[PDB]
């Protein structure tokens, strides 16, 4: 059972936080007293975030402009974040590259972008922020998709992306579970949320309930909170019941008696 | 010459026969060793025309000789990395203008990877992703005008790693796990398209390879499944346009593997869009 002074006092990274999902959870973090840490590519909408982080309680509240096509961004965005809390607790990996509905043709260049802002720079986001969040026993979460679990048209470049994240990091966490390495990571697994991009993203051609972007916030940070391993969040109750995969559970536990270690 | 028909009529999406191969023009990458050099040799028997690929030339040259013993129609190799965005462009241009069109793309390469734990190896995780997934894009863009023409076959070459989670392989599995949001999703948009070129997404699990088989000695142990089975059950799945195959030792894993929930989630969002 979840309590928002969990949060209290923890230092807490949120990329992407300028708007949509990211910028409610830094909101919800503030609102906690915890120490925040945001980042986005705009510094005047990363500014007056922060102001009204400071605003609802938090214990600190700055911000790191760049972008996450920038593998050396990334790296150092994770030292300076650090350096300026003290620590690590928990590191959000939330920021996407700008997306939209279309077939896939020949734009290879787009399938590279995704791959590059959604994948590897939550990897050296990850490599970056681990030895802090080992002295923490701090967690990592990890926000996904349903296209990152189950196929639709029109989202191959972005769909890629996100499978990708639970290949990776669904492997780490097995990993952590034989080294004995105390840091949880969440997966979310998120429907149509009502933020401004996704509203315009699915304007007329999709006709489907959007959930809103404040309780999807605060479901991502209980889940991280919580330790869970995965958080479902969408409008729909057919779609959180029919997401699970509890025979992947089984074949992975049966398989954890075939490998060496020690 | 002086004759036509189908060998494609009634049965031909349930039961497999060799035949179904006999004049298919087939490129399979990887194939200078392992499963890829099996499929080769699969479809050679079979009458079909090859063009093998790996970097390789020297290994290639055998694979090609063995493959016209075997009875193909036509046999050719074109070596080069597939790190290359340029050489993986290129190749299928020239893989098609030596057969004089496509039937079959089979996509099987993968860079050379080893059980160990996550290590912060960025050059191994970004490798990993252009050499295992970028590159299947690259030669699938390709190959895709040829394949629409003669209503063919994308097989892309997968791993039980591919689909659920296993520790020391966490790149390997990124990789592979990308190929199934990538391939399923342009899947959906071929049904709706009326783009007629299947994809068959293969889940393979151990394969007594010599290459599997040297990284596996001493850190994993599970049966191996024969690699001359595994390649024809490729073959199979791709000749019958099954979205999927499925091949493990285990009885246990092939029952499991399935995710009947997946399905029926994207067939109640069909209704969407
Ligand atoms: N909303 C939904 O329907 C939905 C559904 C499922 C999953 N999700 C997941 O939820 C997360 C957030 O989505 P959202 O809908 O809240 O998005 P959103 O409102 O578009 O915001 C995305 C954020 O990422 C930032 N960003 C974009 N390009 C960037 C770059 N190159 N470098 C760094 N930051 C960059 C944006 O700020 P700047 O433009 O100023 O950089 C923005 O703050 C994503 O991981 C998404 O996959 C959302
Ligand atoms: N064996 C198993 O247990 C197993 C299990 C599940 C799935 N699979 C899948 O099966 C497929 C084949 O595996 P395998 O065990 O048969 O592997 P393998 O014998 O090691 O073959 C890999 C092939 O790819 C080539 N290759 C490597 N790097 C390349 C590059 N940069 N550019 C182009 N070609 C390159 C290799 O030849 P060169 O070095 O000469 O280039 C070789 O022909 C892969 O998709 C693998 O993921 C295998
Ligand atoms: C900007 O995209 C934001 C919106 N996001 C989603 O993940 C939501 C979905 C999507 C994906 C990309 C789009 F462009 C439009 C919609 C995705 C999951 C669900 C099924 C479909 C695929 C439609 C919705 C809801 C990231
Ligand atoms: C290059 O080796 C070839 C072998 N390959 C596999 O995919 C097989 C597995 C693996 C993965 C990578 C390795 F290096 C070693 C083993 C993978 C699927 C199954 C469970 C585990 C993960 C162990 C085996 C069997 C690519």
């Amino acid at each position: 059972e979840f309590r928002p002074e969990m949060l209290q006092g923890k230092k807490v990274i949120v990329t992407g936080a300028s708007k949509g999902i990211g910028r409610e959870m830094a909101y919800h973090l503030a609102k906690m007293g915890a120490h925040v840490v945001v980042t986005a590519r705009s510094k005047e909408t990363l500014q007056k975030v922060v102001s009204h982080c400071l605003e609802l309680g938090a214990a600190s509240a700055h911000y790191i402009a760049g972008t996450m096509e920038d593998m050396t961004f990334a790296e150092q965005f994770v030292a300076q974040a650090g350096k300026l809390m003290g620590g690590l607790d928990m590191l959000i990996l939330n920021h996407i590259t700008n997306t939209s509905l279309n077939l896939f043709h020949d734009d290879i260049h787009h399938v590279r972008k995704s791959m590059e802002v959604n994948f590897l720079s939550y990897v050296v986001l990850t490599v970056a922020a681990l030895p802090m969040l080992k002295q923490s026993n701090g967690s990592i979460v990890v926000v996904s998709s349903l296209a990152g679990k189950v196929a639709y048209p029109m989202v191959a470049a972005y769909s890629a992306s996100k499978f990708a994240l639970d290949g990776f990091f669904s492997s780490i966490r097995k990993e952590y579970s034989v080294s004995r390495v105390n840091v949880s990571i969440t997966l979310c697994v998120l429907g149509l949320i009502d933020t401004e991009t996704a509203m315009k993203a699915v304007s007329g051609i999709v006709h489907m309930q959007a959930a809103p972007k404040e309780e999807c916030a605060l479901e991502i940070i209980k889940g991280g909170a919580l330790r869970q391993e995965e958080v479902y969040y969408d409008s729909s109750r057919w779609t959180t019941l029919l997401i699970r995969n509890p025979c992947r559970k089984i074949l992975e536990e049966l398989y954890s008696t075939s490998y060496n270690m020690d």
